[PDB]
């Protein structure tokens, strides 16, 4: 499992269920391919979206759907998504949680790398 | 205006208006010692709290009474306040901010030290 | 001034300074067309970017793009830039801030939407 | 585990290692009593601070030391330490995770609450 996506509720202090979340990777035409996708678990998390043979080098982009999870709980809220874009395995594999933390107008996202 | 504070509602996206502050300074008898308070105003921020005279270095404690704010929104919050200590150090002029993004069940406290 | 961006530094406890902020509009044809762009200020904020005219309702995008200000700073840092998208809705008059709190590993991103 | 605390460190993005944490409950004088301390581990987790039998109910305070954290690192911190104030298990036994995200200006906290 090198990337991992965890997601909390900070008005509820909840893990975030059923979140969904794509995932993609920059290609060599500087367009977003699709690379995985998938929904956040009852504990909030997202396992097994790639695999370390998949998850080469690239540019990453995490789009987590928090507008339609906000929407599900009857709050209209202000961003469409929580976007996460970042380089990954650059100096070589690495493990990646990444974690975005939900408020109706606010967001905030932080990383956990791990060699 | 040495020392203000900010303090801002993340479910609603606004400042958050008529938030009790307090600020305490540390004694030598290590207890907190009232220093100066108020409430947030419709900016949500709290001015002329102190002067440069009476800010002198030390370590102060700001209290932002988060709770008695979530539960006038009729919102079931965790915490009971959201709490800031710090060291006052003379290093050149400064002025201090403090900030803080509210949610019920998180909060994020930073500081703008100027010059 | 409909629209403002507010950039903080948490590593250095001050306004993130001649950041790059560029905002976006989507299309009918789905794709991201630029809207307006600047940089922060000495006070980390970055005003004019639009006029009341101009920023009409729609789905715009605001890219900071914080991995050139850590790199200039000689730190390392996990995200290519921090996003914010959202749907710009009239209920009545609106001014919006969309202010972002930097560390190299995390970010939290927040709007203060008034009338 | 009744109660977890977990403190990750912002700058890095990894786990905030040897991080000090000491939890007091409020007595019925209204002083604060200590209830229980230790320091986090290689995963930033600190685990076995009480059990269900001593956690009754009442107002607690985790303090976290996250000043001596950063100077061990060479980093002069705005902050002394990150303190999370709560109530707990007032409509019966929960679980309790609280986290903390730590940059030299700025900290993050949030719970994660499960019955």
């Amino acid at each position: 499992c090198p990337l991992m996506v965890k997601v909390l509720d900070a008005v509820r202090g909840s893990p975030a269920i059923n979140v969904a979340v794509h995932v993609f990777r920059k290609a060599a035409d500087d367009t977003w391919e699709p690379f995985a996708s998938g929904k956040t678990s009852e504990s909030g998390e997202l396992h097994g979206l790639t695999t370390e043979e998949e998850f080469v080098e690239g540019i990453y982009k995490v789009e987590i759907d928090t507008k339609s999870y906000w929407k599900a709980l009857g709050i209209s809220p202000f961003h469409e998504h929580a976007e996460v874009v970042f380089t990954a395995n650059d100096s070589g594999p690495r493990r990646y949680t990444i974690a975005a933390l939900l408020s109706p107008y606010s967001y905030s996202t932080y990383a956990v790398v791990t060699n």
